[PDB]
């Protein structure tokens, strides 16, 4: 089996893109923002805290047929940037792109914070990261890909991201028209439930490719690029009037910059990020001072490839025995 559904950035930013997902029986399509940074399949839901549902489409899983409560588990998730979210669990039928998995865990919201209420366009999460992060309690549950794995005709999804513009997930499938030249591999550590890799180094716009050892993870749920602090300061030195302003809380610079591009490598490969892909527009309406696309990873505790680097490129996410990363040009 195969499946493909497009992915669509929730804004003119491209700070986060969402997927359509089928859900129950009848299909109850909601838009979830697919997450190779956690584990965690969850859903605003009729089940919800009402003050904290503004605008999103909900689960309603006594409407579907196939749903059943998994009686005992919950579920507690907070990510990266704080926000949250906690309920309990279903399991039920879920489709992406005419894949279909049954039994998949559905995890029903109770709560949200205020970031998730915040954001109409988002009714949920689809992790897709490795299965020991999954937060159900007391029995862990797998993600959508660990489901499908064995029914594909190859143990792989791949994200091909759009900059300002939709993309597409594909499981059990690599699309060759979609990317250009050859897909690097490189290799994956699971050893923290992430698709851990090392890129091989960088270079900041036209200047020489610097080679160095940057751990991270192929995060598709984080916006921007995260890297050491030595690196993205290499970076924002090249923009006049750039700056890290920790009242804005990371680098700034002036909108009427031209950014440079930003390459990290893969291997012997190399993906470019235009430095249009950098620009996350005015830190406010309205101001003449902009937010950079890259930021230091001092403090997060690990660098990550987030949307900004993922979207330059046409993205592998190999779930064999051994989990590999591969990264193309496009």
């Amino acid at each position: 089996s195969t499946g493909s559904a497009t992915t669509t950035p929730i804004d003119s930013l491209d700070d986060a893109y969402i997927t359509p997902v089928q859900i129950g029986t009848p299909a109850q399509t909601l838009n979830l923002d697919f997450d190779t940074g956690s584990s965690d399949l969850w859903v605003f839901s009729s089940e919800t805290t009402a003050s904290e549902v503004d605008g999103q489409t909900i689960y309603t899983p006594s409407k579907s047929t196939t749903a059943k409560l998994l009686s005992g588990a919950t579920w507690s998730i907070s990510y990266g940037d704080g926000s949250s979210s906690s309920g309990d669990v279903y399991t039920d039928t879920v489709s992406v792109g005419g894949l279909t998995v049954t039994g998949q865990a559905v995890e029903s919201a109770k709560k949200v914070s205020s970031s998730f209420t915040e954001d109409s366009t988002i009714d949920g999460l689809l992790g897709l990261a490795f299965s020991t992060l999954n937060t159900v309690s007391p029995t862990q549950q797998k993600t959508f890909f660990d489901n499908a794995k064995a029914s594909l005709d190859s143990p792989v999804f791949t994200a091909d991201l759009g900059y300002h513009a939709p993309g597409t997930y594909n499981f059990g499938f690599i699309d060759t028209t979609a990317y250009t030249g050859s897909i690097t591999y490189t290799a994956v550590s699971t050893k923290q439930g992430f698709w851990e890799w090392t890129s091989t180094g960088y270079a900041v716009g036209s200047g020489t490719f610097k080679s160095t050892s940057i751990d991270g993870i192929a995060d598709t749920g984080t916006t921007l690029l995260y890297l050491p602090a030595t690196v993205v300061s290499a970076y924002w030195a090249q923009v006049s009037g750039a700056k890290s302003s920790s009242s804005v809380g990371g680098y700034v610079f002036p909108c009427s910059a031209t950014l440079p591009s930003f390459t990290f490598g893969v291997g012997s490969a190399r993906i470019v990020i235009p430095g249009d892909y950098i620009d996350f527009g005015p830190i406010s309406t309205g101001s003449s001072s902009c937010f950079g696309g890259i930021q230091s990873s001092a403090g997060i505790g690990i660098n990550i490839f987030g949307d900004v680097a993922l979207k330059a490129a046409f993205v592998v996410f190999n779930g064999a025995t051994t989990p590999t990363l591969g990264f193309a040009s496009k």
